């Protein structure tokens, strides 16, 4: 049973490096129900503040390295280091809200402030798991605080949401208040809609702001949470609102020592 590459590139071009597909797992064509797309769409009335005057922006002339950056304040400090990576120190657990440079800034496209408005830079692989259908993997080494991809797909309204009858690809916009909004990436998505849940997961989501700073639209930005090989499978916690509804229907099968999802654990939960 040879691994046989099935889609030389999911992403039809659109991101700055293909992804391909391989199945070496079973007879799975690469999937096709669902519109691959590399940035959020709309399907209703949203009305994203674009007014370029209500960007919050920085005067700097150099690179945004600097502390008096307006834009690194507002995220407290800018997180990214020299190369583009989470600082170490950054809270993996409560991530701090990030606004990344813009088109209002006086500074240059290249500056230090724009990691995830760049854009996937690491390669990667849709491919066919042992257990968990189609799942994402490393093809080269991460470092700790890479970003990996964004968790893109259809905004949608929570009442949208909550007439959705398949809820397996949906991404809370979490925002102090007001109307909550959602990603749906079930008709259409791109390379993170594959992404599995793992118990002991390897990558973050972060709320970031770019062209825009509509609190109701966060874009979510996956970054590495530790060292990643290569062959590695990306993913990230679900989280109770997901596992909540799903464990009646499925169970996890991550397979860590520390799974908090699988049969054995729910009946141990069960029985208390
Ligand atoms: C059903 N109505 C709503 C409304 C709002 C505002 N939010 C949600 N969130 C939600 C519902 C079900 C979910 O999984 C079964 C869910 O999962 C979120 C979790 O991040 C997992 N998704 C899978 C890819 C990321 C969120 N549902
Ligand atoms: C966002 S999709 C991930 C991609 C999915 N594996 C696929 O093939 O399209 C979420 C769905 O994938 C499966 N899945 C993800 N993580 C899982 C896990 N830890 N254990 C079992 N199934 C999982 C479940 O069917 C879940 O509802
Ligand atoms: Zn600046
Ligand atoms: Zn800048
Ligand atoms: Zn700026
Ligand atoms: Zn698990």
């Amino acid at each position: 049973r040879t691994e046989k590459i099935i889609c030389r590139d999911v992403a039809r071009g659109y991101e700055n490096v293909p992804i391909p597909c391989v199945n070496g797992v079973d007879g799975e064509p690469c999937p096709e129900d669902y519109k691959y797309i590399s940035e959020n769409c709309e399907t209703s009335t949203m009305n994203i503040d674009r007014n370029i005057t209500h960007l919050q922006h920085c005067t700097c002339v150099d690179d945004c390295s600097s502390s008096n950056c307006l834009c690194g304040q507002l995220s407290i400090r800018c997180w990214y280091d020299k190369d583009g990576r989470l600082l170490q120190e950054f809270n993996k657990i409560e991530p701090p809200l990030i606004f990344e440079c813009n088109q209002a800034c006086s500074c240059w496209r290249n500056c230090k402030n724009r990691v995830v408005q760049s854009g996937i830079k690491v390669r990667l692989q849709l491919y066919r798991t042992a257990k968990m259908g189609w799942g994402v993997r490393a093809l080269q080494t991460i470092p700790q605080g890479t970003f990996i991809c964004e968790y893109v797909g259809e905004l949608i309204s929570d009442a949208e949401a909550d007439v959705r009858e398949d809820d397996s690809y949906l991404f809370d916009l979490d925002n102090k208040d007001g109307e909550v909004y959602c990603i749906d990436a079930r008709y259409y998505g791109n390379i993170s809609r594959f992404i599995n849940h793992l118990c002991d997961p390897n990558i973050i989501p972060v709320r970031v702001f770019m062209l825009h700073q509509d609190l109701r639209f966060p874009r979510i930005a996956f970054f590495s949470s530790r060292d990643i090989r290569t062959g590695e499978e990306l993913g990230f916690d679900y989280g109770d609102r997901f596992w909540d509804i799903k464990s009646k229907y499925f169970t996890c099968q991550c397979g860590s020592e520390k799974c908090k999802h699988s049969a054995e654990a729910i009946a141990l939960e069960q029985s208390r």
